[PDB]
C-alpha cells in the first residue's frame, strides 16, 4: 500500500559536465540505464525525474529545432519509464538560465516548452518540470517563466499531464514562504499544477554534505511550506531530497516523510536525489545495486512504497 501519490528517484546523468556544450555522449554525460530503473520500479518507486540540459536538447536558440541525437535519447528514456506504467519527469535542469544567462524572454521560453511538450503530448505519464531551481533572479520573472511554460505545454495539446512548477531560492521548501508567495497566482486550464520544492538537510541546505543538522531538520524545514500550500489551496511535491547514510540523517528523513504522510492533502510525494549511472561512490547514490543510498537508505524508504 503506497502512502503518497508519487515516490521515486532522480535519474541524473544527461546534465553532467554542464561546462561542455554540446558535450559528447559517453564522455561528458550519459542517459539513465533502463535496467536499473526497472529494479527501482520493482522496489515500488513510481516516478523518475530526468534532468537534461536545455542547450543540449535545443542548441543555440531555445526557439530553434531540437538536436536529433539528444532528443532521441530523451524520448527513449521517457518511454522506458512510462511503458512500465511509472511517471517520467522531464526536467530542463537549467536554473532559469540558458547559455549561462538568465532567461529574460517568457515568449522564447514558451516556444521552447511548446517544442518539448509536442514530443510527449499524448503520454499522460509524462510530467513537465518548468526548470530546475530558479535562483538569484527577478521574482516576477520566475512567476512569468513558469506561466509561459504552462501556456506552451497546454498549447501543444499536452493537457493530461501534471506540470511541476519551481520557485526562486533554488526552489527550497525552507525558504519558500520568504520569497515565493507570488507563485500562488499561476493558472492552468487543466488544473494540474504541482509546486515542486527541494529540501536538503545539511547546514546550508545545499545537499553537499552527508551530515544532517539534526534528527528533526527535515520536518522542521517543510512546516511553513506545508502551511503555505494548504492556505493557498495548492499541492506540492518534494522533487529532490537526500541525507547521508548515518543515523541522524536516517531519522531526519523518516521524520520528514512521516510528517508529509500526515499532510497528504497538500503533499503528493517525494523524489530522492539521486540515482543514475555515473555517480560511483557519491554519498547520495540511489543507483542499484551498489549506490550507498540504494544500500543504506532505501531500506528506510520501503515503508512508503
Amino acid at each position: 500500500a503506497k502512502v503518497f501519490q508519487w515516490f521515486g528517484s532522480n535519474e541524473s546523468g544527461a546534465e553532467f559536465g554542464s561546462q561542455n556544450l554540446p558535450g559528447v555522449e559517453g564522455k561528458d554525460y550519459i542517459w539513465p540505464d533502463p535496467n536499473t530503473i526497472d529494479t527501482l520500479i520493482s522496489k515500488g518507486m513510481n516516478i523518475f525525474r530526468v534532468p537534461f540540459m536545455m542547450e543540449r536538447l535545443v542548441p543555440n536558440s531555445m526557439t530553434g529545432s531540437p538536436d536529433p541525437n539528444y532528443l532521441a535519447d530523451l524520448i527513449a528514456t521517457v518511454n522506458a519509464i512510462t511503458q512500465k506504467g511509472a511517471y517520467a519527469v522531464v526536467d530542463p535542469h537549467n536554473y532559469g538560465r540558458y547559455y549561462n544567462s538568465i532567461i529574460s524572454s517568457p515568449s522564447d521560453f514558451q516556444t521552447f516548452w511548446k517544442t518539448v511538450a509536442s514530443q510527449f503530448a499524448s503520454n499522460p505519464l509524462v510530467i513537465f518540470d518548468t526548470n530546475n531551481e530558479y535562483h538569484d533572479m527577478d521574482q516576477t520573472l520566475v512567476l512569468n517563466l513558469n506561466q509561459a511554460a504552462i501556456d506552451g505545454i497546454r498549447s501543444a495539446g499536452a493537457t493530461s499531464q501534471y506540470i511541476f512548477v519551481e520557485g526562486n531560492s533554488w526552489t527550497g521548501a525552507w525558504t519558500w514562504t520568504n520569497v515565493n508567495d507570488n507563485m500562488k497566482s499561476l493558472t492552468d486550464p487543466s488544473d494540474k499544477i504541482i509546486y515542486e520544492m527541494h529540501q536538503f538537510l545539511d547546514s546550508d541546505g545545499s545537499g553537499t554534505s552527508a551530515t544532517c543538522v539534526s534528527s528533526t531538520i527535515g520536518q522542521e524545514r517543510i512546516t511553513s511550506a506545508t502551511q503555505w500550500l494548504r492556505a493557498n489551496g495548492k499541492k506540492g511535491i518534494i522533487g529532490e531530497f537526500a541525507g547521508g547514510a548515518n543515523d541522524v540523517c536516517e531519522t531526519a528523513i523518516t521524520g520528514m516523510l512521516d510528517y508529509m504522510a500526515q499532510n497528504t492533502d497538500v503533499w503528493t510525494g517525494a523524489i530522492w536525489w539521486a540515482a543514475g549511472p555515473w555517480w560511483g561512490d557519491y554519498i547520495f547514490s540511489m543507483e542499484p545495486d551498489n549506490g550507498i543510498a540504494y544500500q543504506q537508505i532505501l531500506p528506510i524508504l520501503t515503508p512508503y512504497l
